[PDB]
């Protein structure tokens, strides 16, 4: 007996949907959702979605609040649909999916995974849910997260950090490192080896290694020289160039986060959704260097390093394919006389 | 368990809010209230009020559907409210009444008409609904309207017709002449003496008099002569002038529709609510003849031939105050040697 | 290279969606398109859909302009989609489907029908439209109209009504009557044996047969008796009865029209859509008799007849299940001592 | 001559409300007020209420600018409405209060808060404007503050601090700390002895004690020693407990604040009001330890210790009711063998 | 062939407007340009302008995002629209002017500058761009900015700062000091001798000279000390008063500033628009001292000091007129015995 009044009374008595029966009285305008205390009116939920308001609080009152993959990687793997779950993306302040499987009857395509309509779909499975193993398994399509071993499948080690209600972290309390299961067309797909994004900000940027604290503590030219990078245009591609009108460079979040410690910047996020690589149009305060589209990668510093060093550096221009997130990123790698000149996430 | 969902799946079941146990999936965009029937959006209810959506759409579903007093009636004899029901103003598209007695969490005020909070409130008391006439006499402050007598209280006759689902009707296969009955601070009222107005459409005009055949068939000079209209000026309040820029007259309802029937004509409702008198911004089609203020009452014209002829006609102007739906009307009442000029509704 | 200056450009030119090249500027202002024109702003379309206004802008601008099957009948069939057209409901004032097939980026889910996402779905497919035929032939799921014979195909021949541009017709100038095939899961289906629904409006009824002029001429009981039809409740199913509060029968649209001629009604359509059986909240103005949920029917008055009297009237209520626009439609037959007193589109 | 054009010229002109005559001109476009500076539309108020755009506009700028009691000790206090005046509740972005007296036509009940309709309900006075002692003294119901002594009635100390244009402060230049009165049914109440909370801030937290110093300052085994809380549950309640994936405890503001200064966490205002007990669904983003209802006081660290050891631990389970801000809390006390386990603002 | 899907695929492709080739999805609803990625709509912009939303998405997207004078600048130059570019005030989140030149077919009065239309308005040309300097020679109004010098044009050196996509800067990789010139009626107008605001933020505020160093750091009567400023009310002007209920002075950033340091306070921008002189509702949160119209000037503190020692101090009371950005900002300067008492930018 699904209700927009009972799931504003589970968001007032619960913080989020938990199945427990009442109602609380609800006014919607425009695009919010109100409910009245002491004799006033009080914001439970503003719509950032294109879905209609009372169908978008539901789905957000029954976002899943289990620490869950970042929607990056769900993005990466092909999930197109989670069952019987709502996985929230908290940066687009919406639903990570269209449709639901058991949610909610404005948007269900279907009750059960089980149902011929979410063949055709890779459907997230969740391991700490009971009986969704065995729904994988079945399924034709899926992207499936265990906490443990599944007998007979072959695991693939996923990120350390996940998202718990909209927080990247790497859990100490709870699991956020899952085994990782695929499934096209009934059959069980290998998982590529894959490089991880590390997901940092940039106000609160911690280095995970002693080549990032070495990084962020030593000058440009020691560092460098410390870990034998000469050659590989770190100056550019890491450091940054703030000297022309057009900034050089810039393309690992380490670097942006060495040099906001010094002077501050504009970064444009001109399609802002999770993803492995992010574009951002940027504007250096100190020197007015700015740059339309400017490719940033938050890998550790080592895995950049690993990376670049692991390339063959005799050709003027080449494609360099590197799996991140279990998707293929494209690199522009650039050399010169033996030398690199750039190397950057491909702007496709 | 009042909610969104019971009040759609009880408006797509049963045509209107009927106490029935169910839930429809809905769609709230942005005044709109939609259900999926074959996939597809269907749209159940346009919010036209300055409620909620929600809200509105539920004391929509909730309206009386028993044929119940004209609005205009309602607001002459000071109802502030009613007993468990809402009154729907279909010219408003709108609640008749702010508030709510037992009809919906966000607009009660209380859940019974014997609390405190409803006691300085004139309540609308419905005799056709059991307990309410006995809630009546404990009320301070109320109207009733019952089918029959009511033991110890004189009935006040009320108009013949009554608003079934917004059509003014006088009932055959119902009634719907009330006895009216008002309380103000717990002393039982007598209601004055009062003419009803017709509540007839322009359109639709249907003559209830012998008189009123006769306006209608009749040329203007054999009517006058026939009932001895002269120098009681109907050739300008009843008939209308439409020879000058402005328009002359053309003050009663039954005018309006002779003229019609010849040549259209624009009439601007710029006030649009039930009132007894009513005010139109009319352009006559046919001249140009126009008026921006041009008061008109539905009065039976042998009621409106008493009033006029019932008046002192030996000063130039005065106010002439007729008690008409229970309010008191002021009409302006023009003359000049004994004989009419002007009678008209005020214009305040 | 679709766009919405494209898109209003064909609209302004060309009256609809024509593939022209050009651009018009174009104003969105909440749920509206303008178009500049003289220094002002025109309206192009007002957005009724649950769909963005530039998505829906678009579909309606897409829009078949031919002869089509009624809405009723493509849902009566199963059709979830059409392949490369928009099916417009000019009753909802949106889209008939969901998705679409090659027409708007926004809407798509494949761009020719042959895709395996439509595999599944019971894609509309028009003769009249080259190489739709063939289309059909290698479709899973699939309902196709044609004006004449398809070699192997037993056809099924519809009805002789269309939906041109919103309006209903019967064809003089243009073939509206279509042969209809249906195929579920690669296999030709053979189409039930079906009564079709007449389609004709309150306002402008015409009688299509002997029987349909003399209920609309005749009295009451001579027209019972020419045809028969005592014992066969057609004083309360099919003229109505206005005798009571509750207005008795009135199912079969000719007796709304009878009734139309001598006083009106008001008919609320609660639920505004195309279907077989119409559910109205209706009030009639003369008498003040209403029912909230009057189904009515537009069958031809001698189908009805052939219906009725085809039934066994021996017990007192029952369902009777007729096959009406492809749809099993269950009525409820209510008899005593061998006479029907009642037999209606039942209200499930 | 209260106009939109004058709240406007007021606003532009004085920062806010203060009964200058003069108009601006004024754009409405949603519920966004604008005026036209130097050609174009600059934004002077968004509605963030309930209320149409014009009138939320004209009570925000009507708004009280002198130090008022903060929303949360008027809501405790039953405050109904607000004579004069517009109490601003800065966190909703709304008015405190539903209607006014003497502020605005569109939300009016009442010119002065003398009328009938002010007897019910607990109208605010302000001592501070001349004759709201009397009207008070006059009034059936109310709430009254004062910066001195009222001949005959006895006081109630108020809170140190009060809300200044949104910014609650311990005056220095201006008075905060208020005499408060109340009045139900004409009788002059004796408000309760209570506790008040500190309306402090996570991320500005300021000690106001040396037990509060100490508490920021200190390891927590050294704390609870040189504080004899040994017993207490101090680990749990005021430090919180982030071992689990369900986080313990953590009800006092200054623990939270303490955890702040080592790792951030994200708190969910899920009803967004001021509230003398908060409810937040907390996520520690160091290690995922979360708690969707956690219930946060404000109180100094003195007074929590003060009331925790005045209980009694000799039971299970039980409700300890405390007065804070003038209004009841009930916590939940839970003991095991003469030792507390958990002491909590019990979850209503 | 400019279209909304053109713009949104250079939005996301590009960063902003580049003339580029192609298409993208896009979804508008309400006040919202949204584009399909990954199966789910993602935010592009968001109407907060007067605009309709694809205008307003189009102007954006269009915006110089070269270093442009700041709109204060431009406001007090005359400057009425932009010549074949889009100014936009990232303060108002709206363009800077109300029509264009070239730039969108809804906003354009003209295609080039050239044109009739054009002749009275100021239009702002930049030198950067290829025959600028040539169409600023042929407009009769027109504000021009160069990087150097025009043959027989007398320069006036610009403010040292610039805005480059909402990040006002002094530019080191970019030149941000340009050269002004203006014509009023074909008349190239003398710019006069002017003062520049530093256009700085209170939360990064960064000295500018060792009399800003020194005010920052020493205490108030060692800096006047210092400085000679006995008599010159900097106490009230510039440091502040804030032991009444009504703050005293506080009309230079740097002071402001300097409080900020030691305490918070609100500042109530009532006209968010970019000007030389701002006006605040200030509310001090450590004493509770505010003033509702604060007038707010950046200005260099020895520009500050030159000023007010340039000024008779024999006079109670008189208007300082002095040109500040080009414009003449009056200052109100009160006097006593030959000392100064205040000195503000008049609030007009
Ligand atoms: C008490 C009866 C003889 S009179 C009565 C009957 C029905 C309704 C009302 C009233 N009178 C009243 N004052 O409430
Ligand atoms: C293959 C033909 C003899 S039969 C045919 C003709 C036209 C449309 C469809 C079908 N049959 C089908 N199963 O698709």
């Amino acid at each position: 007996a699904m209700s927009l009044e009972n799931v504003a009374f589970n968001v007032v008595n619960k913080g989020h949907f938990d199945g427990q029966q009442g109602e609380v009285p609800v006014s919607i305008i425009n695009n919010t959702v109100y409910t009245k205390v002491d004799g006033v009116d009080v914001e439970l939920f503003e719509n950032k979605t294109t879905l209609p308001v009372n169908v978008a609080f539901e789905l957000w009152a029954k976002r899943n609040i289990k620490p869950v993959p970042e929607v990056k990687i769900l993005n990466n793997l092909g999930v197109d649909i989670a069952a019987n779950t709502v996985i929230w993306d908290y940066k687009r302040d919406a639903p990570a999916h269209i449709s639901t499987i058991g949610v909610c009857s404005m948007t269900d395509i279907a009750k059960k995974p089980t149902e011929t309509i979410c063949a055709p779909l890779t459907v997230f499975f969740d391991g700490r849910v009971d009986g969704q193993v065995d729904l994988f398994r079945n399924a034709r399509n899926g992207v499936l997260i265990t906490e443990g071993s599944v007998k007979g499948l072959q695991p693939s080690v996923g990120p350390k950090q996940a998202s718990l209600n909209g927080v990247t972290l790497i859990g100490e309390a709870v699991k956020t490192q899952f085994n990782y299961y695929k499934k096209v067309d009934g059959v069980v797909q290998q998982l590529p080896e894959t490089y991880f994004t590390q997901s940092r900000n940039l106000q609160e940027f911690k280095p995970r290694s002693q080549m990032e604290i070495d990084f962020l503590e030593l000058a440009m030219d020691e560092f460098i020289e410390r870990y034998k990078l000469e050659g590989y245009a770190f100056e550019h591609i890491v450091y940054g160039d703030f000297s022309h009108s057009q900034l050089g460079g810039l393309h690992l979040l380490i670097g942006l986060a060495k040099r906001f410690k010094e002077s501050p910047f504009e970064l444009e996020d001109f399609i802002p959704m999770d993803s492995t690589v992010k574009n951002y149009f940027i504007t250096d305060a100190q020197t007015g260097s700015s740059k339309c589209v400017c490719s940033v990668i938050d890998l550790l510093l080592d895995d950049f390093v690993e990376i670049i060093k692991s390339q063959d550096l005799s050709v003027v221009s080449k494609v360099v394919k590197v799996t991140i997130d279990y998707t293929e990123i494209s690199f522009m790698l650039w050399c010169k006389d033996g030398h690199v000149e750039t190397f950057y996430p491909k702007l496709q």
